[PDB]
């Protein structure tokens, strides 16, 4: 197994979520993004593995559902089974970080995306290790009801630049918005 990675869009007031949606209306290049960077391996006969939360499972399309030709897993305590579409179920981040581990998984699996929501990323962003978020800045505020957590800039450096990432400002539907990676190692 590979990288671990956080992934998110997120708008100034720090906002990722309203109402089971997203805050701002649908940006696909946006959403390309996420699934290229997601579903991209750096290495030959590998899938990377997304780890999501479950009210961000069923905020997705059922279509899109589960997100193709990567390892779709849900995190629920409450869930006895994986919901239909989905491959794996956990009931803790360890756990299925743990299960990346498993011989059926550990020489299957490349990149490990968290892919929201707020207490998956909270976890993985302040656990020790090696760790980088993908992060689109959507350049005003949205009314939110869900928010990413505090990045504290000792730790996390953003980088200069990045193989694959555009550096310039985007713009889709009158809403401009920038992708930026920040990297720890502690
Ligand atoms: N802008 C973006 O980049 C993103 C936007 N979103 C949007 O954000 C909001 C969804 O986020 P949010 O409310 O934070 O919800 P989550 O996706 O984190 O789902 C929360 C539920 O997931 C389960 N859960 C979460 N963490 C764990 C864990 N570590 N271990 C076991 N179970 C866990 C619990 O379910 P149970 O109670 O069954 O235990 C909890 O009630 C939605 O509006 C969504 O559309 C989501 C992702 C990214
Ligand atoms: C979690 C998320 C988005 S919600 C979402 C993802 C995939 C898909 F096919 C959808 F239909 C959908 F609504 S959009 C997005 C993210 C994350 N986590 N990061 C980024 N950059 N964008």
């Amino acid at each position: 197994v590979g990288s671990l990675n956080c992934i998110v869009a997120v708008s100034q007031n720090m906002g990722i979520g309203k109402n089971g949606d997203l805050p701002w209306p649908p940006l696909r290049n946006e959403f390309r993004y996420f699934q290229r960077m997601t579903t991209t391996s750096s290495v030959e006969g590998k899938q990377n593995l997304v780890i999501m939360g479950k009210k961000t499972w069923f905020s997705i399309p059922e279509k899109n559902r589960p997100l193709k030709g990567r390892i779709n897993l849900v995190l629920s305590r409450e869930l006895k089974e994986p919901p239909q579409g989905a491959h794996f179920l956990s009931r803790s981040l360890d756990d299925a970080l743990k299960l990346t581990e498993q011989p059926e998984l550990a020489n299957k699996v490349d990149m490990v995306w968290i892919v929201g929501g707020s207490s998956v990323y909270k976890e993985a962003m302040n656990h020790p290790g090696h760790l980088k978020l993908f992060v689109t800045r959507i350049m005003q505020d949205f009314e939110s009801d869900t928010f990413f957590p505090e990045i504290d800039l000792e730790k996390y450096k953003l980088l200069p630049e990045y193989p694959g990432v555009l550096s310039d400002v985007q713009e889709e539907k009158g809403i401009k918005y920038k992708f930026e990676v920040y990297e720890k190692n502690d």
